[PDB]
C-alpha cells in the first residue's frame, strides 16, 4: 500500500541536467553584463517530503 | 504498508548532472561580468523528511 | 509498516553528480569576474529526518 | 514497526558524489576570479534525525 | 519496535564521495582567485540523533 487513503506517492524526480533544479531560486547573471545585481530577497518552499495532518483516528 | 491512512510516499528524487538541485537558492555569477551583486538574503526551505502531526488517535 | 498512520516514508534520495544538492544555499562567483558578492545572509532549513509531533494516545 | 502512529522512517540519503550535500550553504569562489567575497552569515538547519514531540500518552 | 508512537527511524545516510556532506556551511576558495574572502560566520545546526521531549506519561 503506497498512501492509501492518504497522501499517496509523491512521484518520481529525476535530474540529468545542469542548471537550477527544484524549488530554489536561480540567479544568472550573465555574460559580460555591466554592474548586474538582484536587490531581492529569496525564499523557496520546501522539496519533497511526506507529511500527515489527518484528521481523528 | 508505505504511509497509509498518512504522511505515504515521499517518491524517488536522483540527480545524475551538475548545477544546483533542491530547494537552496543558486547565484551562478557568470562569465566576464563586472561587479555583480545579490544584496539578497537567501531563506531556503526542508528537503525531503517525513513529519506527522496527525490528530488524536 | 512504514509511518502508517503517521509520518510515512521519506523517500529516496540520491546524488550521483557534483554541484549542490539540498537545501543550503549555493554561491558560484563564476569565471573570471571582476569583484563579485553577495551581501546577502543565507539560512538553510532541516534536511531529511523523522519527526512527530503527533497529538494525544 | 517503522515509526508507525509517529515519525515514520526518515528515508534514505546516499551521496557518490562530490562538491556539497545536505543544508550548508556552499560557497564557491570560482576560477581566476578578482576579489570574490561574501560577506553574507551563515546558518544551516538540522541534519537528519528523529525527533519526538508527542502530546500526552 | 523503531520509534513507534515516537521519533521514529531517523534514516540511513551513506556518504561515499568526497567534498562536504552534512549541516557543515563550506567554503571553497577556487583556483587561481585573487584574494577571496568571506567575512561571514558559521553556524551549522545538529547531525543526527534521537531527541525525546513527548508529553506527561
Amino acid at each position: 500500500g503506497y498512501g492509501n487513503q492518504g497522501g499517496g506517492y509523491g512521484g518520481g524526480y529525476d535530474n540529468y541536467g545542469g542548471g537550477n533544479y527544484g524549488s530554489g531560486n536561480y540567479n544568472d547573471f550573465g555574460n559580460y553584463n555591466q554592474q548586474p545585481s538582484n536587490y531581492g530577497p529569496m525564499k523557496s518552499g520546501n522539496f519533497g517530503g511526506s507529511r500527515n495532518m489527518g484528521g481523528p483516528y
